[PDB]
């Protein structure tokens, strides 16, 4: 009965995120993608849909929204592990501070894994920015997500 | 002879990480001034008087440390009090590259030195901002703050 | 034939920037300083002021020119028939973010980014820190070109 | 049937290592501590004994020695995950390079987890050095290990 | 006008990460010299001639790039050839702080500039040393090295 | 009453080190430069040479003294009734390792470590890089005190 939570705002989910989801799904019996309710581009419902569409081939993964402390989200589902992806530009020092705080207040472990090099420079924010000015980010997002992004811009 | 250093911050609220730095500064310098920043824009959770009071309660055993508020250029605060050293603490999550930039700038414009000290591992992941955030949602940060600060913090959230 | 673009908001240009401009001008046949303007946030200096301050402090570099733009840097670069960006490094540079942007810029447009460390004397000035220090009276005269310093004090007063 | 490998030379195992072992053991069904055969202080057999003694309360953990590529060690046991601890002084950039190489050549994922703050500054090398000159490292090593270290020095 | 840069290393053997840097330098400078270090102490896997040959095969499409061996101070190699720029690549695992130190030193003693460029993500985790180590134990690094280098490497291991 | 120890192998002392010595001497009542010797590896300079080069370049600091030692730094510090180390930071400093050692030193002996950044002009010299550069003829005269430079060239010849 192993399991981990993969947190984020995912506005929108990128192939970097999906790579991490797939690795978590391959190494834990159960994975929950935790979508933060927090001024963004997609609604929570749209963000969940896009992740669900992109993870249809991962039977042991589900997608849920949440608010407040991540460790409460994790513990209320009977788990005590977080899997977080690393990419170029991740503020790792801040992630370490939060990992140590999260272990202290709730006994939740955080496992970090590097995203694949091909997806190591995409972020939700940079993808939106580049797409806004007509840059081609189609190789960096799930095909579904890419078309919905184009819709939001145009 | 008379040595001295300034320990700067907003301290909203003071944490055990801050206190650890205060104690080390007070042990190594004849005089220490904790400089509490007043910021006219972003008003935090505690007033400047409340922040000073919380620092004074926490540093009651440090006779050579005093607490003062201030505004503007830190190196002016320092030099106005006849000193020319700043002691700053490092924790997990400190933007150290930015701290180094500011240290080199402060040396250049006013001849003030900056000494960095790492907080104890037990207190290395607390920050004022993260403590407030965790406490707001009912997380237990009582092991990371002075006892009286924790009491006051619970009060401000109700 | 060779050429590079040196990008920034330059609000105002510092001696750190000028050091990088000079090195690029010495190593490439042409250099274009790209003054990138955000149409949705005014800086301290207008575009014409920014360009004027750069021109006055680069007058001894015959192969350097200054132009403003907005939107994607790689479009600015490519529309001028170039394929290289030269970016300075200083103390406090978010290099991980710069690397992310460099890899994205190469991916979307085939543009290369070359980083160069600014001289130690100029390694701790930034436009933002110079403005902050000068706002509260600190002496930044040694860190900014003559074309900038008193104009900066002017804006603050 | 989840599982991970925790690699090292462990010469000797520290409480920082043990903290990582315990977290891996809590989050994966099976954990293998992989002890490198590589000029050190303890023999491979002694290093294994010390880890086994220190992990007696972890029923799903075993300890084995090995040589050559770590990913071959991992894959030959039917697993494809490595759990590696982080401490103050870890050369993380090099660990990331190796993680990306290991994923490329064998499809093995590497999960990084920060050791507890109390154990974040001990290393096998620094513990030996300090102990050699009479420094007290008893709070940083398993009680068994500490006494055997004293034996090797005296 | 005539611009130029030197790309230094031991290249034992050259990798696709190196080649990526070579290609970018050759695209941006009128002339590029790949400088192959001879070290009298630590003799690696390939002789200097073999290393030069492997680089030349890999750079056959770069007419403005040439390969030369050298010894001693890199800035002397650079200045002796009438140049004053070095182009160095960055990958995962590069000791960048040390590279910055050396760049500032090289500017100070000889007025030589150093331009850093990040290798493509696909080639960002290969290094000469790690490629040899993985290959020695039968790992497949053929996607990370030029085709002829891979062939030669398999030969040296038998 | 107050005091700090400035440790290193100082083989040879650089202007980066001297900058740190001067700042410590200005901020503490006494400063001891601790020349740490490895009995199992000879450096370029003997202990007496190292100490002599430091004394000659610190003659204008009346509250600084120079002593050699070996073994645990914290024993050197504590046996002199002190409890503070002052260590310089430069470009290329392995700060993560320095932090690890600082936390260990606090744990085993209660000794505090204060880090200070050396001046930008001296931020890229190290004993090791100065020796390497000078070995192959590079000019490091501006990075080392007069007490060192020609003695260094002497050793290399
Ligand atoms: O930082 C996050 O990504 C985050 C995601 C959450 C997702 C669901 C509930 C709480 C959450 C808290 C977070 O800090
Ligand atoms: O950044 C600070 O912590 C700071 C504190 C001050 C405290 C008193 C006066 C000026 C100050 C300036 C600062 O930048
Ligand atoms: O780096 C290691 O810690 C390591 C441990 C091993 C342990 C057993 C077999 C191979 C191994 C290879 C390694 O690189
Ligand atoms: O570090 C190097 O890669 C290096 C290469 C050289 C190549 C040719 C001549 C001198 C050289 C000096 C170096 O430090």
């Amino acid at each position: 009965m192993t399991g981990a939570v993969c947190p984020g705002s995912f506005d929108p989910v990128t192939l970097g995120h999906l790579d991490v989801f797939e690795r978590a799904a391959a190494q834990f019996d159960e994975v929950i993608v935790a979508v933060l309710i927090n001024a963004g581009m997609f609604t929570v419902d749209e963000r969940i849909e896009m992740i669900r569409e992109s993870t249809a081939d991962l039977p042991n993964l589900r997608v849920e929204s949440g608010q407040g402390l991540l460790v409460d989200f994790v513990r209320e589902r009977g788990l005590n592990a977080i899997v977080k992806g690393l990419r170029t530009g991740t503020d790792f020092e801040y992630e370490l501070q939060m990992a140590q705080m999260n272990k202290h207040i709730a006994g939740v472990d955080t496992f970090f894994v590097a995203t694949a090099p091909a997806y190591s420079f995409v972020s939700s924010s940079l993808a939106k920015e580049v797409a806004t000015y007509g840059g081609d980010v189609s190789a960096l997002l799930p095909a579904s997500v890419h078309q919905r992004l184009l819709g939001k811009l145009r």
